[PDB]
């Protein structure tokens, strides 16, 4: 397993034009178009960051193409965040792999904003940091998928997504 196929699992593929969990219009897999209510607006930005007329629809390359794009760039923002950058330094690889999964979801912002969470995980109190991060929105409205993250990160294995 790897982060990519950890996203994918999350995230899923979709060709078309579709509206997340938090209703904004998204495509591929997981990638957040816009926040705006406009399905031309949308279709807009999708044409833009393909590079052609799309018509709302993609092929499963050009997901692919922004997929790889969305996990470099989740990669890169750690890195330069000053307040991530230590974390994930600190971490091992599956336990890396669940911050990028974050990350990937909510932003830099969002998830430098867990920082009881993350000066623990700096300290490595696995429990505590699972316990703490439960109690979030992000846990109440995606809770599948955050139990997914969370036992990543409590456990420094893949079982959630064996
Ligand atoms: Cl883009
Ligand atoms: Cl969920």
């Amino acid at each position: 397993m790897n982060i990519f196929e950890m996203l994918r699992i999350d995230e899923g593929l979709r060709l078309k034009i579709y509206k997340d969990t938090e209703g904004y219009y998204t495509i591929g897999i997981g990638h957040l178009l816009t926040k705006s209510p406009s399905l031309n607006a949308a279709k807009s930005e999708l044409d833009k960051a393909i590079g052609r007329n799309t018509n709302g629809v993609i092929t499963k390359d050009e997901a692919e193409k922004l997929f790889n794009q969305d996990v470099d760039a989740a990669v890169r923002g750690i890195l330069r965040n000053a307040k991530l950058k230590p974390v994930y330094d600190s971490l091992d690889a599956v336990r890396r792999a669940a911050l990028i999964n974050m990350v990937f979801q909510m932003g830099e912002t969002g998830v430098a904003g867990f920082t009881n969470s993350l000066r623990m995980a700096q300290q490595k109190r696995w429990d505590e940091v699972a316990v703490n991060m439960a109690k979030s929105r992000w846990y109440n409205q995606t809770p599948n998928r955050a139990k997914r993250v969370i036992t990543t990160l409590r456990t420094g294995t893949w079982d959630a997504y064996k």
